[PDB]
Parts: C-alpha cells; structure tokens; sequence
C-alpha cells in the first residue's frame, strides 16, 4: 500500500514540480517583458508614454505571476514533504513485511485478517491492535477453559 | 538597472523557502493541536489522587521529547501489566487446584 | 505536552511568518530599486 501510494506521490510530485517550473518560465518571460517594455520606453500618448503603459502592465502581470508561482511553490514543497513520510513510512513497513509467511500462515492470515485498503494506510497500527485484541480474547478464554478441565481432571 | 533585476531573484527564492518554513511550522503547529484535543480527549477523564499517586509511582512522566514515543511507554508498561497479570493468574489457579 | 509544544511552535511560526514578510517586502524594495535605476536613465 505505501509503495502504491509512493508511487502516485511521485506522480503528484512530479506534476507540482512541472507546473511550478512552468509558472517559473512563464514569470521569467514576463520579467523579460517587463524589460522589453522599459527598455522601448527609452528606444522610441506618445510613444514613450505608450511604451511606460505597457510597462506598467507588464510589471503589473509579474507580480501576479509572482503570486501565482507562490502557491505553486507551496504546493510543491507539501508534496515533496508528503512522499518523504510515504517513504519514511515504507521503508518500515517493508522491515516489518519482508519477515515472510508460508501459504499455510497466509491462509491463516487472511481468513482472519483483511487485506488493508490504501485510504486505511496511516490507520492501518490500530487495526492490526483491534485484530491482536480479539486474538488476546481467545486465548484468554481457552486458557480458562483449560483450567477447568485440570480441576475436574484432578 | 541589471543589476538590480538580477538581485531581485535571489530575494524571490528566498521569500519561496520563507513559505515553505511557514507551511511547516503551521502543518505541525496544527497537527500538534489535533493530537492535544485528541489527548485532551482522554484527559477529560481525570484521576482521584490515590490513582494518580499509584501511576506516578508505576510510570515515568512523559517529556516533551518523549512526547513521540509515549505510545512505546505505554505498550511497555501495559505488556508488563499483562505478564504480571498471566503471572499471578497461573499461581492462582495452582493454588485453587491445592485447594479442590 | 501537546500544549507546551504548541506555546513553543506559536512564536517559531510568528518569527517565520515575520521573516517572510521582511522578504515579502525587501523583494518590493528591490522592485523598486530598479524602478529608480529606470527612472535615472530615463534622466539619462
């Protein structure tokens, strides 16, 4: 299930990575429009004040690119953050996995244990808790009733 | 005029990682938030001094950076618990068979 | 402890939210340096 979810957060990682790259490129050619603009401003409702027009609305843009670009950034940084605790989180269970079964355990497993889905994945220590308790209550019956077989049998 | 546009980047990636500090410290200021109402939850529920005085006695108080791995504490002392428990079980029940 | 860590990322997350605002606002002061180095040609 982390693995599953390792890859998807790659995916969605590399998506955010892509379009805050693009929101870069497209911030960085509008601070190249923004030179244009100043730089025609001295080259040339005359043309000069034409030319200050559009490039206080070439400055007006960057900043919204800007602005853009930072709610990118933090798009891609939660993601990155995300697929580091993905991995974090794998890696243990990957331990914890790689203790193996033979078919006849496995069998045994899933005839009383389920097969976690990856929306349970975080919550999945507290199941396996719930499913030890009622493993714990069984075994604290059958004791008992190993002990009163003793007292007869005594 | 170069000059300025070309410091004015560096400003912007800073104020980028500012952002990304930001988003951390609220996400774990939030997170640490949750778990307290969570654990306040639980706290609700009090102890009479006697109960809190037998606690004291049996469990370590929990430090701010043992604040992670309370659960691991807890687990400890309760599978203790539980083998003094089977423990103490089965020499109860040797004595019950002594008895019959 | 919940509490105690909270009383303690309150100020770190005040002092990053006031540190971002200084870079918020020097990146507008570095605008507006370039804005004076236009203006100086624009003189020139």
């Amino acid at each position: 299930l982390w693995r599953e979810k390792i890859n998807l957060l790659n995916a969605r990682l590399a998506e955010a990575q892509t379009s805050e790259e693009q929101l870069q490129s497209q911030l960085d050619l509008q601070k190249k429009v923004v030179s244009d603009c100043m730089q025609r401003y001295l080259q040339v409702d005359s043309d000069a004040s034409v030319a200050k027009a559009k490039l206080d609305e070439a400055q007006t843009i960057e900043s919204e690119l800007d602005k853009q670009l930072r709610a990118a950034n933090k798009v891609t940084n939660v993601l990155d953050t995300e697929l580091t605790l993905a991995r974090a989180a794998e890696r243990k269970a990957q331990q914890t996995a790689q203790q193996g079964m033979k078919e006849e355990e496995r069998e045994l497993c899933a005839s009383h244990f389920p097969v976690v889905t990856l929306e349970q994945l975080p919550d999945i220590r507290d199941l396996e808790r719930q499913h030890e308790r009622g493993i714990q209550h069984e075994i604290e019956r059958v004791k008992a009733e190993l002990h009163r077989l003793n007292i007869e049998l005594t």
